[PDB]
C-alpha cells in the first residue's frame, strides 16, 4: 500500500536528450531517429524575443549555426525546418537509443511525467497535470526549454509536451511535439497570462478512492446525492462539472471499494462545504486533483513497463 | 521557477533491475557487475515466513533453484551467499549497463529516489525521505521487494535502500545495500510496528526558503527568536531540535533570500502556533518536511547529472 505522486521511469527519454545551441541561446532537444526537435525560439536573440518573425529569422540561418551535442559527441545538422513552434533539425546520425514512440496531444485533466533537463543533461523527473487552463505547474529554470513530458505504455513512449516558457504567475506553458501550443499562448514576450483555472473534479474523486483503498475512510458518509445536485455544489467551489462519462470511468474504483460513485460525490460535497477540520487524506490537507483514475488504478494495482 | 517533489532520472538504475524467482516467491534484484542483490526472504515459503532460520534455509538451496531473468534473458546463477538480510547471487554475466555506483547508508531526514519495480520491470519513480523512525512513506505492493532507493551525484549512483516489507501502519521498511535494516525491524513476520515519528525541522525550514524563492512570502514576519526559544516550541509540536549545524546548512538559502535563519524560525513558530488560516505554501496546506536544504538548492538552481 501507499500512494505517491509517481513518474514513469525516465530512462527511455534520457537517451533522447541532447543540447542545442544557436548563437547565445542554449536549450534541450529531443533526438528521435535522425531528427532533433527543439523550441523554435532557439533561433532568437534577446532583441529578437519581443516581437520576432520566425520565418524571417529561420531563412537567415545556416545548418552550421546549430550546434547539437549528444553527450560529449557533436551531431552534424544537415537540414532544418520549422513545424509550428518547434524546429526539426535533421542530423547525420539516427539515435540508436530511439524508443518506440508516438506524438500524442493530451487533454486538460490528464497527467504526464516531465524529465527536467539542462544543457542536454537530465536533472529530475516529476509528475504534472495539464490544468484546465492549459498550463502546467512545473519546475523549470532558464535553460530548461526543450524538456519533454511523456507517458509510457508498455514499451512505447507517448510524448505529449515540450517546454517553452514561464507565465507571470510562475506556471508553465508549452507545445505538443507537433509544435502546437497548449492553450492560448505564443512564444513571444507579451503580457500573456494564464487565465482562470478550475479543479479537476473526476481526479479528486479518483484520489478519494485511492485514499479509501489505502485505509483513509473518515470522510465517508451514508448520504448520497444526484449527479445534478452534486454539480450545483461543484460550480460554487470552482470545480469542473462531473459527467456521466466521468462516473463511468470511476466504475472500477467504485466496484473495488464498494462505494458508489454518487456516494463518493456526497463525501466530496461535505468536504467542500466543511473543509477537513484538521484531518488529512493521503498525507494532504488539500483535495488533490492531479491523479487520474488511471493513475490510481495503476498505482493501487502495480502495472509495469518493459 | 516552481517547486516539485523531484526524483533523479532513473535510467541508470533501470538498467540494473532483474527478476529473481525461487520456488513460489518472485521479487526484484539489483544486478551490478556479476552479482545480483535481493532480499534474503526470497528463499522463504509462506510457512517459512513466521519464524525462519535463514542460514538453515540457505544451506538447503542450490544455485539452480534461483531463476534470474534480465528482461527476456535468463542469467545462470553460479554462486550464492547471504550478507545480513540480502542475498548476493553470483551470475555468469557482468551487467554491461553497470553504472559507477556506491553503497551508502543514509541518515533520517535525508531523501532519495525510489524506482518501484515488479517482476524486474520498473513501474514508477518517486522521492522518499528516511523518517526519523527509520521508515519510509512509500508506495509498494506485493512483488515490489528488491526495488532500490538511490541518489545520483554527477554520473555516480549512490544506492541507499532496498525494499523488504510493509509495516501495519502502511509505511515501509528495508535495508541498506549491505543488508542492514534501517531501524529496529526484522525480515520476520512479527508484531513489529513503526514507532513514534517526528517532523524534520531543518527540512521544513529549507522548504520555507524554497517558498520565498518562489514568491510565497505571506508567512514572513519581522519577529525573531533565539535558537533555544525556537527549540522549546519545536518539541511541543513534535519537531526535531534544530542544531547550529542545521543553521549553518541553511546559510546559503539564508544568504540568497536575505532572511536570517533565526528569522525564518520565528516564521515557523507562528505557523506552528497559528496554523496557516486557509492559505497554502507551495501548493500545500501542511508544512512539508521531505525536502532537504540540498534538494531546495538543487531545484532552485538547476544541477544536472551526466
Ligand atoms: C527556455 O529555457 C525558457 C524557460 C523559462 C525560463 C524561466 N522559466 C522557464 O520556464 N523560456 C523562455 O525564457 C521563454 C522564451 C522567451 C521568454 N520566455 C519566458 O519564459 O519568459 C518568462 C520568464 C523568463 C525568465 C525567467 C522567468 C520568466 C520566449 C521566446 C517566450
Ligand atoms: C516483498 O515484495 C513484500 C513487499 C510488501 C508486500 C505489501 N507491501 C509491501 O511493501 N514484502 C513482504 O511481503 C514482507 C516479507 C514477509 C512479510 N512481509 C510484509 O511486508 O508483511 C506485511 C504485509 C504483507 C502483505 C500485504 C500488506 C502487508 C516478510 C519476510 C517480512
Amino acid at each position: 500500500s501507499g500512494f505517491r505522486k509517481m513518474a514513469f521511469p525516465s530512462g527511455k527519454v534520457e537517451g533522447c536528450m541532447v543540447q542545442v545551441t544557436c548563437g547565445t541561446t542554449t536549450l534541450n532537444g529531443l533526438w528521435l531517429d535522425d531528427v532533433v526537435y527543439c523550441p523554435r525560439h532557439v533561433i532568437c536573440t534577446s532583441e529578437d524575443m519581443l516581437n520576432p518573425n520566425y520565418e524571417d529569422l529561420l531563412i537567415r540561418k545556416s545548418n552550421h549555426n546549430f550546434l547539437v551535442q549528444a553527450g560529449n559527441v557533436q551531431l552534424r545538422v544537415i537540414g532544418h525546418s520549422m513545424q509550428n513552434c518547434v524546429l526539426k533539425l535533421k542530423v547525420d546520425t539516427a539515435n540508436p537509443k530511439t524508443p518506440k514512440y508516438k506524438f500524442v496531444r493530451i487533454q486538460p485533466g490528464q497527467t504526464f511525467s516531465v524529465l527536467a533537463c539542462y544543457n542536454g543533461s537530465p536533472s529530475g523527473v516529476y509528475q504534472c497535470a495539464m490544468r484546465p487552463n492549459f498550463t502546467i505547474k512545473g519546475s523549470f529554470l532558464n535553460g530548461s526549454c526543450g524538456s519533454v513530458g511523456f507517458n509510457i505504455d508498455y514499451d512505447c513512449v507517448s510524448f505529449c509536451y515540450m517546454h517553452h516558457m514561464e507565465l507571470p504567475t510562475g506556471v508553465h506553458a508549452g507545445t505538443d511535439l507537433e509544435g502546437n501550443f497548449y492553450g492560448p499562448f505564443v512564444d513571444r514576450q507579451t503580457a500573456q497570462a494564464a487565465g482562470t483555472d478550475t479543479t479537476i473534479t473526476v481526479n479528486v474523486l479518483a484520489w478519494l478512492y485511492a485514499a479509501v483503498i489505502n485505509g483513509d475512510r473518515w470522510f465517508l458518509n451514508r448520504f448520497t446525492t444526484t449527479l445534478n445536485d452534486f454539480n450545483l455544489v461543484a460550480m460554487k467551489y470552482n470545480y469542473e462539472p462531473l459527467t456521466q462519462d466521468h462516473v463511468d470511468i470511476l466504475g472500477p474504483l467504485s466496484a473495488q471499494t464498494g462505494i458508489a460513485v454518487l456516494d463518493m460525490c456526497a463525501s466530496l460535497k461535505e468536504l467542500l462545504q466543511n473543509g477537513m477540520n484538521g484531518r488529512t487524506i493521503l498525507g494532504s490537507a488539500l483535495l488533490e486533483d492531479e491523479f487520474t483514475p488511471f493513475d490510481v488504478v495503476r498505482q493501487c494495482s502495480g502495472v509495469t513497463f518493459q
